[PDB]
């Protein structure tokens, strides 16, 4: 898409700079590995 109340999520809107979702996915994905290790040692 960069080649060339207001947002929406999971679709092809063409919104604009979208870091904040892959900040987010980032973020989910960091916290879940955490908890992936402690579970399997615990």
């Amino acid at each position: 898409s960069a080649l060339v109340c207001s947002l929406s999520q999971e679709c092809d809107l063409d919104q604009s700079v979208y870091a904040m979702v892959f900040t987010l996915l980032c973020s989910l994905g960091i916290v879940l590995c955490l908890v992936t290790s402690v579970t399997v040692e615990w």
